[PDB]
């Protein structure tokens, strides 16, 4: 009975939290970041790929060797899915617009994932489409549907919320999280409000695609959040407030996380942290504790705008 | 600042990023070990805050120097010649504790690696590709000599590198295997890991075997010549001072292609995204676990770094053509 994992799946979750220090200068509340970046595959999606597979196995809808998993996604979910599929011997089909750059695709294939590329013009909607086409025809096919699947917010209610609740020893006052599939905010929010109805739950979205605030969907750079429609997995009743953060301000905060905290994080962690730092300057919050989710490591985004300013100075660096 | 329930009684929240270092999990190998007579449990340094075993020695070499008062933040300038993970581990520590950090490396170095280093605010000085590491080491010696409060870490010589392994990596594996690790397998670059863990583990139990790993193409510990290879992170081409050649019972030499192939299967069979040296170490581990002697015994092997860092190396170039 050794303290070793049987398999990669048992490594998921139980991520740690870290206080923000110098970047939190000025703030009257403490901020502790929940580092989903330290998931076996460096994002929060490692929890839902595990849980939507397992939830299904348990309900008896899927078995390894037989069922074929199918999901329209390239992002972090495809990755969370790919490594779970590798390790468990489920065949996996992931659809995405051809647009997808080599980087995520190389990594997805290295996991044995079959890639089906759809039409770049058609974006996500074209990908859901091929995937409904592939589900609708393929013998043993099974779709996860990350925006509708109750097991997405369920895993967060079962692990992520209790982790934050345990690590802060019930002291958490405010929980801040960006909304993509809505699963984090909903499962954590639900869990924490049942422990303590007084806690505040605060969502974050792009200023360029603020549909929960009211606005309409528009282009934005915050990879991971503002999917452009209200996802079924979002319980909007759970939130106390939504804060809109700009792309520029997400990217700037992400860079300061690296430069000041030594935390290498993605643009969405930057947006969540920008909002938490704002919330931590409100006088009514002196002394309180804010927990904020950083959904993914930043090394994954070397080719995106997060690192562009840095890329420009590196390209001209003389030998 | 704002007061925090700190110390032994307070919250389970790291005070800063340094406190996230170490305590990494182990995972048994399953279908990739089909056919082995021994159990294999991998030590996953790929799950360090910045994805490599080197996060442990960025921390300990810097902390060792503060503790002895050789350096202090906002005044000392850290300087290291480093083409691999050591610059990353120094970079995030330097950022979080407020040191200026200059890293030297040949201008061969991929651009993504530079980008990352510079996101942490490290300063980069590029050296002459023809001169390799030796040329970078030379330029780091010059900067040290010419910079008023410069301090060089010297990852190959600094005894804080193996010492952090004696104090953390070794103990963890011993706690985690509840003292049942029969054999320990590790790639050698600086020798730190093999030295600290082997030392710690021999001390607890001298019966435990310790096996080190090098490239077939640069197999100097087996009596061969130094040359060029691809198992990045090991086979530095000389025997470094941080290697206590005394605690090793054996050296297995594994090839680029088998290292590469083994990393590929770890991805495909285990769901484990690892660098090429994790493949070399794993391959070595696998053979050992197939020696009849070792039936029913427990092997621990180190996986030094996460694979995603290497999307541009030979590891992924066959997968890169497919796309
Ligand atoms: C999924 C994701 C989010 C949002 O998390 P949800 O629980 O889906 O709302 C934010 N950032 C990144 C990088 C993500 O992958
Ligand atoms: C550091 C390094 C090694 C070797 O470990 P040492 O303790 O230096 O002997 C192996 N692989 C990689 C990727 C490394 O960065």
């Amino acid at each position: 009975g050794l303290n070793i994992a049987d398999n990669v799946s048992q490594l998921i979750g139980k991520t740690p939290m870290v206080y923000l220090n110098s970047i939190a200068k000025g703030c009257v509340a403490n901020i502790a970041a929940k580092l989903e970046i330290m998931e076996p595959c460096c994002s929060v999606k490692d929890r839902i790929g595990y849980s939507m597979v397992t939830d299904a196995e348990q309900k008896g809808f899927i078995s390894p060797g037989k069922s074929v998993l199918v999901e329209p996604t390239s992002g972090n979910t495809g990755i969370g899915l790919a490594f779970i599929a590798a390790s468990r011997g489920y065949r996996l089909i992931l659809t995405m617009p051809a647009s997808m750059s080599m980087e995520r695709r190389v990594l997805l294939k290295a996991f044995g994932a079959e890639l089906v590329l759809t039409d770049p013009a058609k974006g996500m909607t074209g990908a859901v489409q091929k995937a409904e086409e592939i589900l609708k025809n393929t013998p043993d096919a099974y779709m996860l549907q990350q925006f509708d699947n109750p097991a997405n917010p369920k895993i967060h209610y079962e692990t992520t919320g209790p982790e934050i609740w345990d690590d802060t020893k019930g002291k958490v006052d405010i929980f801040v999280a960006g909304i993509g599939t809505g699963g984090t905010i909903t499962g954590v929010g639900r869990f924490i409000k049942e422990k303590n109805p007084k806690t505040q739950v605060i969502g974050v979205e792009p200023t360029e695609s603020d549909i929960l605030s009211g606005g309409k969907p528009g282009p934005h750079k915050i990879q991971g959040i503002g999917a452009g429609f209200i996802p079924k997995n979002l319980d909007q009743k759970i939130m106390d407030e939504v804060i809109a953060i700009s792309s520029e301000e997400a990217i700037e905060t992400a860079k300061q996380l690296a430069l000041k905290e030594g935390l290498m994080v993605g643009i969405s962690s930057g947006a969540a942290a920008a909002a938490a730092i704002k919330v931590a300057k409100r006088p009514e919050n002196a002394g309180k504790l804010i927990a904020v989710v950083f959904p993914s490591f930043g090394e994954r985004y070397l080719s995106t705008p997060l690192f562009q300013s840095i890329r420009e100075e590196v390209e001209k660096m003389q030998p």
